[PDB]
């Protein structure tokens, strides 16, 4: 697979590292919808609002099967560590019109 998962479940936003590469989710949007990182980087999404959200990569993007991230409540976080160069699109399971991508250089 093309990413590893440091936290299987959502975790508290207060425990996101200071350093971390963060994508906020707010107002029904990913607030960095075209994020550029490098091989080896960890990305952390943080839901900033009451409406639940996730991140969801369809089958074949990060692995043979889909990666459907866990449901994230307000001030919950979820991370992926990207290990292979490429561009990886995702959406929100609940709200598929909400889309983003991670461009891994
Ligand atoms: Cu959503």
């Amino acid at each position: 697979d093309k990413a590893t998962i440091p936290s299987e479940s959502p975790f508290a936003a207060a425990e996101v590292a200071d350093g971390a590469i963060v994508v906020d989710i707010a107002k029904m949007k990913y607030e960095t919808p075209e994020l550029h990182v490098k091989v080896g980087d960890t990305v952390t999404w943080i839901n900033r609002e009451a409406m639940p959200h996730n991140v969801h990569f369809v089958a074949g993007v990060l692995g043979e099967a889909a990666l459907k991230g866990p449901m994230m409540k307000k001030e919950q976080a979820y991370s992926l560590t990207f290990t292979e160069a490429g561009t990886y699109d995702y959406h929100c399971t609940f709200h598929p019109f909400m889309r983003g991508k991670v461009v891994v250089e």
